[PDB]
């Protein structure tokens, strides 16, 4: 299956760019596995704030990419 360590730590990495620590949860909340919808999708959902939007998706983005990448 997918390489859970390096999703777990190229997540990691990227939430340490971010300064506050709410963003850094979005970016882990974006990073949760979801079967159902594209970040895209998921991110359009979400209306807690800018930084918090970005976060969610690029963190996203990274994960989902990883678990394709299997």
């Amino acid at each position: 299956g997918a390489n859970l360590h390096l999703l777990r730590q190229k997540i990691e990495e990227q939430a340490a760019k971010y300064k506050h620590s709410v963003p850094k949860k979005c970016c882990y909340d974006g990073a949760r596995v979801n079967f159902y919808e594209t970040c895209e999708e998921r991110v359009a959902r979400v209306t807690i704030g800018p930084l918090c939007i970005r976060a969610f998706n690029e963190c996203c983005t990274i994960a989902n990419k990883i678990r394709k990448e299997s």
